[PDB]
RNA sequence: ACGAUUAUAUCC
RNA sequence: GGAUAUAAU
């Protein structure tokens, strides 16, 4: 289960990284480093946070859920190295077993036609530094590994000096000869919201980003995967690139209307730390149809980047803190330019096997027959396409509808994959669904809404609990009542928009809008501006809200006549409502609703003395 | 100091 | 077009 590293690719950097460091470099024989190759320690001083501050606001306004741990528990991620180590020891350090015979050579069938097929109305092409130079945020990360990167205090200021971009010629003239001196992974815990246990946050996930040379590096022979949209429904008939989470229904409902068994979605366990060397070289396949400098550049960042990673990660030991040089071949690097789009491409290749495999088209892995590689071949030409519009797939996220049901008992390829479901035994048959409203895609269901107008609205929806405790607390420490008045709103506003079909977050969401002063307009998570005549976002242009999206740029309503009123706009029933996680019926709600004022009236007090709208009688 | 890819709102 | 905020993979 060891690491082999290839020290001809990866030994430049470690190198350089040393000298840099010699004052500190050591050999820590107690380092964790189960199946990835150590190189090194060094002294550094302790980044991230695990501490999680309170909303106020929104904490007053949602009394009936203090009861309720499914919110209450709901903290910040452990960023800190400790964090991030657990989360290394956990997921991140792990082997995956070199696929079968057969199931590389299905792997491989089925990339190269993917590729034909994704490249039948696109063509690979270098990006622009002009393009990185636009699309760039200006405060995205340096990322500095060395000292000659750490010049500039901004990614404006870095892409705007002509001292930047000798760096990154000093490297791409190493790529197009087949060397790397310079690109080195950055790593950081996942700063997101997760529910704790035992009184401890916990860390998610890792993010693994170079430094913002090596980033356009990327982008320049790689980004034209997401540029040009590659993964589009339109081109890729599987993805859903480019439509939003409201949108997605939509997609799902379509896919329910073919012919087939049961819809199934099932969750993989890592899916990044689960990335074969084969994925990475199926993946790398791409640069077949490129050309030139370009195919070169291309080549450099698969082999020499992509499938030779030098990482530098944090971890906490009692001498303080160091920071150990590690590398891991395989995996993919979450992070890199291409995770979204090439973890759609092998999730893609991944369910269409699963499905082969399910319809008889292979028997088994280990061997495939001179005569059952032909089938496969002959199966993509007559009926992959088909096979790929029974899908909707998100990076890892899938939704699968295949032809018959022995898709759920179809897994000897899967787990050979490396794509183990989460929260199943290995061999355990899957489970599917039989109604498209309650399939899980990109973290929702969807409910088909009925108007008061007889037309019908498909919303996305998640269990309640979930909303409300990530609304209750924020990044930060301590507790905030004005710091993060506005973010209630905000919150709010996301409520009314997404999610006005659930009683309790349309009922909160007024409140919150009560209690939050309607002249200030949020300029940051904890600063605002006050403005002396314009409320911010009132009732009314809410509503605006809910028209533009939901009305008038929906492809999905033909007729565009608006809504007039906020009690137009229809709820879900009142079962759906109580099986989606509501609080009607309950006594605490109903105390909770008919005193509401009074709550808002407090949050008020609590603020002080500004200005402030009722935004409540928009449900009389 | 603060990844890539993306949707939406808002402010300019 | 940018920034901010939220959300998704
Ligand atoms: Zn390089
Ligand atoms: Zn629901």
């Amino acid at each position: 289960e060891s690491e082999t590293p290839n020290l001809d690719i990866i030994g430049k950097r470690i190198e350089k990284i040393k000298q840099e460091h010699e004052t500190s470099w050591h050999y820590d024989q107690d380092h964790p480093y189960k199946t990835w190759a150590y190189h090194g320690s060094y002294e550094t001083k302790q980044t991230g946070s695990a501490s999680s501050m309170v909303n106020g606001v929104v904490r007053l306004l949602t009394k009936p859920w203090d009861i309720i741990p499914m919110v209450t528990q709901m903290a910040m991620t452990d960023t800190t190295p400790f964090g991030q180590q657990r989360v290394f020891k956990e997921k991140v350090d792990t082997r995956t077993q070199e696929p079968k015979e057969g199931t590389k050579k299905l792997m491989k069938i089925t990339a190269e036609w993917l590729w034909k097929e994704l490249g039948k109305k696109k063509t690979p092409r270098m990006c622009t530094r002009e393009e990185f130079t636009r699309k760039v945020r200006s405060n995205a990360a340096l990322g500095a590994i060395f000292t000659d990167e750490n010049k500039w205090k901004s990614a404006r200021e870095a892409v705007e000096d002509s001292g930047f971009w000798e760096l990154v010629d000093k490297e791409r003239n190493l790529h197009l000869e087949g060397k790397c001196e310079t690109c080195v992974y950055n790593m950081m815990g996942k700063r997101e919201k997760k529910l704790g246990e035992f009184g401890k946050a916990k860390g998610s996930r890792a993010i693994w980003y170079m430094w913002l040379g090596a980033r356009f590096l990327e982008f320049e022979a790689l980004g034209f995967l997401n540029e040009d949209h590659w993964f589009s429904r339109e081109n890729s008939l599987s993805g859903v690139e480019g439509e939003g989470l409201h949108k997605l229904g939509y997609i799902l409902r379509d896919v329910s209307k073919k012919e087939g068994g049961a819809m199934y979605a099932d969750d993989t366990a890592g899916w990044d730390t689960r990335i074969t060397l084969e994925d990475l070289k199926n993946e790398e396949m791409v640069t077949n149809h490129m050309e030139g400098e370009h195919k070169k550049l291309a080549e450099a960042i698969f082999k020499l980047t992509y499938q030779n990673k030098v990482v530098r990660v944090q971890r906490p030991t009692p001498r303080g803190t160091v920071m150990d040089i590690i590398s891991r071949r395989d995996q993919r690097g979450s992070g890199q330019v291409v995770t979204y789009g090439l973890n759609t491409f092998t999730n893609m290749e991944a369910q269409l096997i699963r499905q082969m495999e399910g319809e008889g088209v292979f028997k088994s892995i280990q061997h495939l027959t001179v005569t059952e590689e032909i089938a496969v071949k002959n199966w993509l030409v007559r009926v992959g396409r088909e096979r790929l519009s029974r899908m909707a797939i998100s990076g890892d996220d899938c939704v699968v509808k295949p032809l018959d049901d022995r898709f759920a008992s179809a897994l000897t390829a899967l787990n050979d994959m490396g794509k183990v479901r989460k929260d199943i035994q290995q061999w355990e048959p899957s489970r599917g669904w039989n109604d498209w409203t309650q399939v899980p895609f990109c973290s929702h269901h969807f409910h088909e809404l009925i108007m008061k107008d007889g037309r019908v609205l498909v919303v996305p929806c998640r269990n309640q609990d979930e909303l409300i405790g990530r609304a209750r607390i924020s990044q930060g420490a301590g507790w905030s009542l004005r710091e993060t008045a506005c973010l209630g709103k905000s919150y709010a506003q996301m409520w009314s928009l997404m999610y006005f079909h659930r009683r309790d977050l349309r009922l909160a969401a007024n409140a919150i809008c009560s209690a939050v002063p309607s002249h200030w307009v949020p300029t940051s998570r904890t600063t605002w501006s006050i403005h002396a005549t314009h409320e911010w976002m009132t009732t009314e242009d809410m509503l605006t809200v809910w028209n533009r999206v939901w009305i008038q740029e929906n492809p999905w309503m033909e007729d565009k006549t608006p809504v007039e009123s906020w009690e137009e706009i229809p709820y879900l029933g009142k079962r759906e409502d109580q099986w989606c996680g509501s609080l009607i019926g309950l006594t605490s709600r109903a105390t909770w609703a008919k005193n509401i004022q009074t709550a808002i009236n407090q949050v008020r007090s609590l603020i002080g003395n500004e200005e402030y709208t009722d935004y409540m009688p928009s449900m009389k």
